[PDB]
């Protein structure tokens, strides 16, 4: 599924993301947009070999396991399958460990060099939640 911005905005919220660690809802959104394009069956080959999986790109190197990722931590305790789901549940929940972490939403790079410090307001702009 390829959500409207807007669409996956609210399920977003539904799912308890809005300024969840201080995290704005527009943040999420513009991660989404940056890392999959609003489509849940998006998959990304990383040059370490792992691969991101899903609306919000969840790692198989640390969250999720895939079957074929090297000594691979699944530490959020599902197959990396779950996360291409239209239902975005799975992803949302690993989403709040691996932001609940340490480096906040910097383990996004894409959030990180893309989002952090814009006006990502703007992304929820017109969204009835
Ligand atoms: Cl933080």
């Amino acid at each position: 599924k390829v959500f409207g911005r807007c669409e996956l905005a609210a399920a977003m919220k539904r799912h308890g993301l809005d300024n969840y660690r201080g995290y704005s809802l527009g943040n999420w959104v513009c991660a989404a947009k940056f890392e999959s394009n609003f489509n849940t069956q998006a998959t990304n080959r990383n040059t370490d070999g792992s691969t991101d999986y899903g609306i919000l790109q969840i790692n198989s190197r640390w969250w999720c396991n895939d079957g074929r990722t090297p000594g691979s931590r699944n530490l959020c305790n599902i197959p990396c399958s779950a996360l291409l789901s239209s239902d975005i549940t799975a992803s949302v929940n690993c989403a709040k460990k691996i932001v609940s972490d340490g480096n906040g939403m910097n383990a996004w790079v894409a959030w990180r060099n893309r989002c952090k410090g814009t006006d990502v307001q703007a992304w929820i702009r017109g969204c009835r939640l």
